[PDB]
């Protein structure tokens, strides 16, 4: 399935680029761009796909590339957002410069190609950021088309018609694509991830029967269903810690924390363990 | 800091030499090819807000470590960013090489190429996250500075020579594309590194100094333990490396001999972050155990 729209997205990928270049039409190149995106995404999520199965650890990734997916996305949507500012550049270029759109027909072949591509996705609002900017090809194409002008004539409404709509495209592509950058940074930068309430979920922790201390609670997103949290819990050492370990465990699974490594320091509310030596704070995190 | 700081204003001070009040109209063609500096600025602008971002304090219920990896994220969107904009640049030269295109007047393109040569020589004789971050910004102005390069080495070409509007494109019209095609070789070629080392302290992988070839030998060879589970080892920033080691034990001589060497034998390795959770030997679910990082 994921092949064939690859192989689709990758041809009419070119097919755009070489014909906005020789056809002279921003919304063309801005929809070629647009779906080098969408087939960089296509290979991201193949690749995602071929990871997860199999799950490959090792002495390089201890982890596994599950993070696979959200580099790759964040990746894609910075190149998404430079290709975006390289189109608005040249929109604005050719805004006080009009330049007039040498293939009618050619642009509205390929545009219309490239919506009937764009549209089988959904044969089988990013998905709408790619479909819109196709018609917005296709708008230009019968502008051009219907009611033309010559080759001989100035610069008239028919010229600044095509930068308006690739700069209002841009703008809409930039708006899908920045939340996106958001979240992914997010989730690489170890935040808390969104579902989990982590105010709530350390007040339960401070609760737990047995439990004199909480520190260096770390919880982090691996992956989207994956999430990790590291736990330092303090025990009074005469009464135990294996109720307090089943209570914690069970307020993680309740969260929807799964991974959890709660390191059970003995009991004076500091870490126990910071390092070998005290000249180890100023690489520890949380310094104290 | 500082010196990002005035390499930004400079930045702001020649591009918006631009936007000029007088009355209907802007700057006479002087920006066709000015956002090639906008484009370090954009850079600069990331580099610095990825180095406020990482001042934050480790602290609060929303980043547990921290923003300490912002400088890290910033050096990896900003190599990003750069590899997007070589790879137009590629396709226009390219598209270049196929069409010849002349220069309209030597003097103006030289006396500006050389004008944002010196700009970005400024910033590049300024002379470990942020070591990450600067690597990234001087990336982009080196790439800036080899296109100014090529920008004044085609411009004292067509200026030696007249090239009269008679005689079509000759190999100087070729000059430029094929110089711009070498310059975006050589920054794809400087910059995936920057790439390929991010996305290491990303996507966790094990640090490239830390050398678990002997790291698992030793946790085996260490007496007292009797297994190990889950040697997670990854690199929030470079010099922090975190571990997540699970170990078992027998029941009966607890963990206090042992935890102590694994801790000694992970700050030889040169990591500091260690949370060994002690998992006995006898001798919440089962369907969340599709839920876990490791199977
Ligand atoms: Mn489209």
């Amino acid at each position: 399935r994921l092949l064939f729209m690859l192989v689709l997205t990758v041809a009419f990928f070119v097919a755009e680029l070489v014909s906005g270049y020789l056809g002279n039409s921003i919304a063309l190149l801005s929809d070629s761009f647009n779906m080098l995106s969408d087939l960089i995404s296509l290979c991201v999520g193949l690749s995602a796909g071929y990871i997860a199965r199999r799950p490959t650890r090792g002495f390089s990734a201890t982890y596994g590339y599950a993070r696979a997916e959200v580099v790759g996305a964040l990746s894609n949507a910075v190149f998404l957002t430079a290709l975006c500012f390289t189109i608005f550049v040249e929109a604005v270029l050719r805004l006080a410069r009009p330049e007039r759109i040498d293939d009618p027909e050619l642009v509205l072949i390929v545009g219309v190609l490239g919506l009937l591509v764009n549209v089988v996705g959904l044969l089988i609002l990013h998905v709408m950021g790619d479909a819109l900017g196709s018609v917005v090809v296709v708008i230009t194409a019968i502008i051009f088309y219907v009611l033309p002008l010559k080759s001989e004539d100035p610069c008239n409404w028919q010229c600044y018609i095509d930068p308006s709509l690739t700069v209002l495209m841009v703008i809409i592509i930039l708006s899908s694509a920045f939340p996106l950058i958001k979240e992914t940074a997010a989730i690489l930068l170890q935040m808390v991830p969104k579902g989990v309430n982590m105010e709530e979920l350390m007040s339960k922790l401070s609760a737990v029967p047995g439990i004199s201390s909480v520190h260096e609670v770390h919880i982090w997103e691996l992956v989207s269903g994956k999430i990790i949290a590291t736990l330092h819990i303090k025990y009074p050492k005469d009464r135990g810690y294996q109720d307090a370990s089943t209570k914690i465990r069970e307020i993680f699974h309740h969260a929807g924390i799964h991974n959890v490594t709660i390191q059970f320091e003995n009991v004076l509310l500091l870490c126990n363990s910071p390092c070998i030596s005290k000249g180890c704070a100023k690489q520890l995190c949380c310094p104290p």
